[PDB]
């Protein structure tokens, strides 16, 4: 799977330890072995929430699998948690996309998962 | 709702307003409150449309529901006219991709819409 | 169709001619004409693959058609293959998310291509 947040959040204020901490808590969450984690942090962006440009985040979660309503929950609580501890960022001003990948759409070294 | 524009168009020639525009403009066309509208803009793009390096916009819009062939039709229309007029891009360099999110796979403030 | 890849690989290395290959190869590739292939990189990001970071890449293919089982192989096998070439980045260490686009639902030119 893969992890991504855009946020207007400087880059000196991202804490070391940030993108090691999204692995291991999204290969536990997920049940995706760590090896396969693939994580992406953008601070600095122009980015605006409700018309404020006060802390935000604009995130993504892509699987193959492991996506699905309460699931997706559990991971807005945990990013949400991690974002507003780390980043200092207020939950309601997230959004996450979750995107279920069918299988024969996820390329990787020089194939796909299909 | 969430609108992303990425172009090569620098920095400086973004102006002031446009976060702001975006988002009342957004919540008018969307219907949306304009307290939920994201925004994100990210100037100086190393990006080629058709093999040029003139001006050129890839964005996305994602909703829940109010996403449909007139009403993409209507937003491209809305969208275009806005990025060429505060950022000189040609209507035909631009693309926008846009994603009808179900509830259940979009993360707001430590759950999802669901 | 547009391709976007998103690497922690230095502007400095991304060689001069690299968006106007991608522009013919993904030409080629697709079938699609080269005056409607659009192309973004984005260097010096802060990303990580299984926890490491060394070079990787998260990459993305938007087409109207032109996606499915054997066609994201050989995308796959093409991409990987430049970005191991020119980018030094190691294939086992490439997503690329492939997306079937409704016509209606991607904007050009005022428009949509529906
Ligand atoms: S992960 O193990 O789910 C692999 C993956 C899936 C979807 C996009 C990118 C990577
Ligand atoms: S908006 O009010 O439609 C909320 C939203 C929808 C989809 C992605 C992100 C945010
Ligand atoms: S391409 O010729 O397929 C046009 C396109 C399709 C999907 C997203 C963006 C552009």
């Amino acid at each position: 799977p893969m992890f991504i947040v855009n946020t207007n959040v400087p880059r000196a204020s991202v804490p070391d330890g940030f993108l090691s901490e999204l692995t291991q808590q999204l290969a536990q969450a997920t049940g995706k072995p760590p090896q396969y984690i693939a994580v992406h942090v953008v601070p600095d962006q122009l980015m605006a929430f409700g018309g404020s440009s006060e802390p935000c985040a604009l995130c993504s979660l892509h699987s193959i699998g492991k996506i699905g309503g309460a699931q997706n929950r559990s991971y807005s609580k945990l990013l949400c948690g991690l974002l507003a501890e780390r980043l200092r960022i207020s939950p309601d001003r997230v959004y996450i996309n979750y995107y279920d990948m069918n299988a024969a759409n996820v390329g990787w070294n020089n194939s796909t998962f299909a």
